DNA sequence: ACAGTTAAGAAT
DNA sequence: AATTCTTAACTGT
């Protein structure tokens, strides 16, 4: 299971459970993907990525998150942290799901 | 329910 | 390829 992450000359290609997380970049239509060591930077949007597998879910506006890769969830503070000590934040209205 | 913020479409 | 404007739908309380 691979993705292709387009960065427009370039593309980088990267396994599903080798991504903690997805949130969009400061930079317009582009997004960042969060791996245990490194973060890729590249074209696309959350939703689809949302769409490709069931591990996927979108916890937030900003955010979509490999279930795979979760460690724990803090639903007191809504905060998910990850397999590789990163985290982030899941909204009120999708915490519960 | 509100006001502030933002993802993503479209065009090029 | 990379960027802008726009706006509905999101955000937390």
């Amino acid at each position: 299971e691979t993705i292709e992450l387009k960065r427009g000359s370039n593309s980088v290609y990267v396994q599903y459970d080798d991504i903690m997380f997805f949130e969009s970049s400061t930079k317009s239509h582009r997004l960042i993907a969060h791996l245990d060591n490194r973060q890729i930077e590249f074209y696309g949007n959350l939703k689809e990525l949302s769409q490709l597998d069931d591990r996927f879910f979108r916890c937030h506006n900003s955010f979509v998150v490999n279930r795979h890769n979760i460690e724990s969830i803090d639903s007191k503070e809504r905060i998910v942290y990850f397999k590789n000590k990163e985290h982030c934040y899941a909204s009120v209205r999708n915490v519960k799901k």
